[PDB]
């Protein structure tokens, strides 16, 4: 996919009525949003608050919107309950050029917890911190369940490091 899509997060650093800004600390775009262009609680949105939002050209009006502009983790719970994995198997980027454009490529970390045992698919693109984690180090993952019950590892980042020295 990704044929026409663009996710890009800002935070919400001024709240007007029926308006309002996008800063661009988190992405080189400030855009200014309507409250027509919000899903959620208008009322659970604040100054300082990170949102995530989809940038698209409009060919209809023929200006550039946003469009729903998703809060970051509204209804989706990290299961109060955070857990670490051993890697498995990882997958194939960092080249000497292009790196997380292959997202048709995915790793597995394996957590042994709640009496469960089972390889989570993961892909580099969730991975926070910019790490490079390798098979066989130990790192730690949130499990946001989503509205729908369905899940995988996120917030994946390397905490207990195991370099051979």
């Amino acid at each position: 996919g990704a044929d026409d899509e663009e996710r890009e997060t800002g935070i919400i650093e001024k709240l007007l009525h029926s308006y309002g800004f996008i800063q661009c600390c988190e992405r080189q775009a400030r855009l200014f949003f309507h409250f027509s262009q919000f899903s959620g609680n208008i009322d659970h949105l604040k100054i300082g608050d990170p949102v995530e939002f989809e940038m698209t050209y409009d060919r209809r009006t023929g200006k550039p919107i946003a469009s729903q502009v998703s809060k970051i983790a509204p209804e989706v719970v990290l299961s109060e309950e955070r857990v670490t994995g051993t890697v498995t198997t990882e997958l194939r980027t960092d080249s000497a050029n292009n790196v997380l454009n292959s997202s048709e490529t995915t790793g597995r970390i394996s957590y042994e917890n709640r009496g469960e045992c089972f390889f989570l698919p993961y892909t580099k693109d969730d991975v926070e911190g910019n790490v490079n984690l390798r098979a066989g180090d130990k790192v730690s993952f949130q499990i946001a369940t989503n509205q729908r019950g369905n899940l995988g590892a996120c917030h994946i980042r390397l905490e207990n490091p195991a370099q051979p020295v």
